[PDB]
């Protein structure tokens, strides 16, 4: 439309309820191989805005098929670790035209990837 809803998959990761607008991303591993998370980087670009990427923790492990959640500090979400990593140095998207996020995985490959893509969108 005006506003296209995208996400895409490594199997054993999936990003599986994409909750727009910025609200969060609950992130499911799909296939059945359990994977690092303490080995992982939640990355983000906004617009022609800025370069984040929040850091993860080196003693995690998701399990083939359990679920996690990852998200923004004033998106609804608490502070509440195996379960729910809230972030500090962003609330949320207020403002965005082409919104690129992507979890890097437990070997650095890029694995669980989630897209909104508004204003100006080919």
């Amino acid at each position: 439309s005006s506003f296209s809803q995208h996400a895409r998959t490594s199997g054993r990761v999936a990003v599986e309820e994409v909750d727009e607008e910025g609200k969060f991303v609950r992130l499911r591993n799909k296939s059945n191989e359990d994977q690092s998370m303490g080995n992982w980087q939640i990355k983000r670009q906004n617009g022609d805005d800025p370069l984040l990427t929040y850091r993860f923790p080196p003693k995690f492990t998701l399990k083939a098929g359990q679920v996690v959640t990852i998200w923004a500090a004033g998106a609804g979400a608490t502070h509440s670790p195996p379960t729910d990593l809230v972030w500090k140095a962003q609330n949320t998207w207020g403002c965005g035209n082409s919104l690129r996020t992507a979890l890097i995985n437990s070997t650095g490959e890029e694995v669980a990837m989630r897209k909104l893509v508004r204003s100006v969108t080919v």
